[PDB]
């Protein structure tokens, strides 16, 4: 037992991108997309 007697309930989904945590996955998945970074074209004419 590794100081984990009780807990099974609120899976602390950690962001593999930054490394943060969220109470619910529905709040993390929507964040894991923030790293995508969709910046416009600069030096190129897009
Ligand atoms: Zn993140």
């Amino acid at each position: 037992g590794s100081s984990g007697s009780s807990g099974t309930g609120e899976k602390r989904y950690k962001c593999n991108e930054c490394g943060k945590v969220f109470s619910r996955n529905s709040q993390l998945s929507q964040h894991q997309k923030i790293h995508t970074g969709e910046k416009p074209s600069g030096p190129s004419s897009g």
